[PDB]
């Protein structure tokens, strides 16, 4: 309400942002921000985050890849000038090298069977599934995801002077500053959540190895002399929790000295 | 042992290192090692706290400081006692090294007006009455150090840091046969590491476990024992009577 | 609301409980402790 | 309501109006009016 009105116009003319996104961003009443919306004439699964699902489609003459998360429902959109397994590979290291993708689904084209994709996936170490998938969900997931991008290249393709431009201009509103429709939040945001409280087990694990791996000294109260290597279990700000000879012991951190002896 | 035997005894003749010291820097056996140290005439708790003293050695006053879970050390020869100097030098020691807690006397330079503002502005913990054992074995094998290179030693500045660098590195200490530098970035880098690791976690695992009394937070689980911490106290428990929620 | 022997009976037995801490001040007679304030490296005594 | 805050401020900055007054000749929500009152360092 603090001139946010003018500017939240400019972003909506310049983005056709959904209404959430103006009132959260801009902290604007929710009918200021339906009002913009109505003004514009172009407006009206958990699962394991390494499933991406790859498709081309055929939209005003040219070929597009797409490829989305199945966890977030994030997209990302390409223009690929002559159909060719070579623009495949590169797309799918590009893909690989930009997210930890695991695992990929696509049909049974000519593109998608090509020597180089092989190559990629097994260099990779990316599993792949042909075929028909096996969740409808996904599938709707897909169908609503093409609507909503020939929908927004629709209306953006008047502001850009090429396919690619308001391509890239439509997956980053998407991304961005579009709020779905589950919790009302980016997409972008939703897929760099689930990667940041998805990396838990391996850095568990190492960190138990590591913390598992260290020698401690230690004296007992009336004991002025240290005892042998004992593993390391805890340290703590005044007390550490180590193991003896299979026996748990708590020492203040007076009495402890830890240490890695590399030789 | 290529050639190993000349290097080590033009080493021996600049600074008369342990046999050990030799023994394990140049990979000769120990005999050997032994016999070249007995052929020169003139051979034969937390990281935060730190011990500064003070030593009078032919009309010279030297603060000594060192590391008392590793051993290092360090000495500077004041020319006039005075608070001032004793200040500079535990501010340059503060800059050299984190210090959280200096053992000292109630001597007036420790105490001085210039070491309290220096030691308040660092944000160090003072305690004042003395471990000295240890303290005295450091200052009589330094004095055996200064006397042994005192034959080549031009001035008393330049005796003491050749003091200081012979025995901080050119001498192996005990556990490992680790010398006082090895020890203290050993010790340095175990706790920057535990400490990172520990801030890692309570950030990802996080588990409420009750046991025969209160939410406690789960702190390792395993090999048949549960330790918890709870109200700012550590308990550890069988497998059972202990569950994890 | 209580006489005469109400109140001579918890008189004496105040006084039987004001011997018994007595008796417990006497089971300490010089155990000298030194002291600090606000955690400063001094150290002060003696104290009784 | 389409650019209205405007007029209702710069009719307030004079007439310090109430906020059905402001909401009522100008086509304005109750809250953006209650705001707009709220505002005025003098009312
Ligand atoms: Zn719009
Ligand atoms: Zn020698
Ligand atoms: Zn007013």
């Amino acid at each position: 309400f603090l001139d946010g009105i003018d500017k939240a116009q400019e972003e909506h003319e310049k983005y056709h942002s959904n209404w959430r996104a103006m009132a959260s961003d801009f902290n604007l009443p929710p009918v200021v921000a339906k009002e913009i919306v109505a003004s514009c004439d172009k407006c009206q699964v958990d699962c394991s985050p390494g499933i991406w699902q790859l498709n081309c489609t055929h939209l005003e003459g040219k070929v597009i890849l797409v490829a989305v998360h199945v966890a977030s429902g994030y997209i990302e959109a390409e223009v690929i000038p002559a159909e060719t397994g070579q623009e495949t590979a590169y797309f799918l290291l590009k893909l690989a090298g930009r997210w930890p993708v695991k695992t990929v689904h696509t049909n049974n084209g000519s593109n998608f069977t090509s020597t180089t994709v092989k190559a990629a996936c097994w260099w990779a170490g990316i599993k792949q599934e042909f075929g028909i998938p096996y969740n409808p969900q996904s599938q709707g997931v897909i169908e609503s995801m093409n609507k909503e991008l020939k929908k927004i290249i629709g209306q953006v393709r008047d502001q850009a002077e090429h396919l690619k431009t308001a391509v890239q201009m439509a997956v980053f509103i998407h991304n961005f500053k579009r709020k779905g429709g589950i919790g009302g939040y980016s997409a972008g945001e939703r897929i760099v959540d689930i990667i940041a409280t998805d990396i838990q087990t391996k850095e568990l694990q190492k960190q138990i190895t590591k913390i598992q791996n260290f020698r401690v000294y230690y004296r007992d109260s009336r004991d002025p002399v240290w005892k042998g290597p004992a593993k390391l279990l805890w340290k703590g700000e005044g007390a550490v929790v180590i193991q003896d000879n299979s026996d748990i012991k708590v020492v203040p951190r007076r009495k402890a000295k830890i240490i890695r002896d590399y030789g």
